[PDB]
């Protein structure tokens, strides 16, 4: 519906971004809490603040951004885009660096909790891992269709990865395949480590949210959104999960599965959601 929608945790809607001209793919809070990026088939970023106003259009790319991301720092903003790119950029909108190496389209980016690794998931079936001088490091091969989404584990030691083959994929930083979650019956589309590290959590065009374990084995599945689900994030202090959905809305969920609270207000599919570092906001794309 192209904007970016700000709630807190009882449902109430707090400010609608407005300002893309085309749908919001992904949304993303920067470490200070002040700033929120939102990634656009406009072929922008933009950054805004908190109070519901926009602060920068990042122009460069050359097709539509599929996902931002903060560092841990605050001080690089990733984006992902279907011109096969992935691009850093300083807070004052400044190009830094653009990641080539994929193939075809770019669909999701991450950064490692240290901040010095960015991963990238890409229609080309594979994830890369960069430094933010944007050498290419690594290529993670074992997706048999698209990868949509990445996920480093707090620890930093493992990279999780969402795709169209209904699996996600564990990994270690050398490219080794560890674990591979099977269970979803349709394409998966996001993917998140919960704060502790010990769940697993994936979106899935089956309209559920499967929750896993380390090991891979499945542990729960949260029923209740009525199309594709499209992102998944967990709440800073793990005690809630959100799910975003083509079916219009949010849905926020605690640890036992139980539905907690449905965000009802956009007018189009929801394409991604993002906590707010205190947790106390949500953040969802459309």
């Amino acid at each position: 519906d192209k904007t970016v929608k700000l709630w807190n945790r009882n449902g109430q809607l707090l400010q609608t971004l407005t300002g893309h001209s085309s749908s919001v793919t992904g949304v993303a809070f920067s470490p200070d809490g002040q700033t929120i990026a939102s990634a656009s088939d406009d072929k922008t970023v933009k950054l805004w603040n908190r109070n519901g106003q926009l602060l920068q259009t990042l122009t460069g790319h050359s097709s539509s951004v599929t996902g931002v991301a903060f560092s841990p720092d605050g001080q690089t903003i990733a984006s992902a885009s279907d011109d096969k790119t992935v691009k850093l950029w300083n807070r004052n909108g400044q190009l830094l660096q653009t990641l080539t190496g994929h193939s075809s389209s770019v669909t999701g980016v991450a950064f490692s909790p240290d901040g010095q690794t960015i991963a990238s998931a890409s229609d080309d079936k594979t994830v890369k891992l960069w430094n933010r001088n944007g050498q290419l490091l690594q290529t993670l091969t074992g997706h048999s269709s698209s990868v949509t989404g990445v996920a480093f584990s707090p620890d930093g030691q493992t990279i999780a990865s969402a795709s169209d083959d209904k699996t996600v994929k564990l990994w270690n930083r050398n490219g080794q395949l560890l674990q591979t979650l099977t269970g979803h019956s349709s394409s998966v589309t996001g993917v998140a480590f919960s704060p502790d590290g010990q769940t697993i959590a994936s979106a899935s065009d089956d309209k559920t949210v499967k929750l896993w374990n380390r090991n891979g084995q499945l542990l729960q599945t949260l029923t209740g959104h009525s199309s594709s689900v499209t992102g998944v994030a967990f709440s800073p202090d793990g005690q809630t999960i959100a799910s975003a959905s083509d079916d219009k809305t949010v849905k926020l969920w605690n640890r036992n599965g139980q539905l907690l609270q449905t965000l009802t207000g956009h007018s189009s599919s929801v394409t991604g959601v993002a906590f707010s570092p205190d947790g106390q906001t949500i953040a969802s794309a459309s």
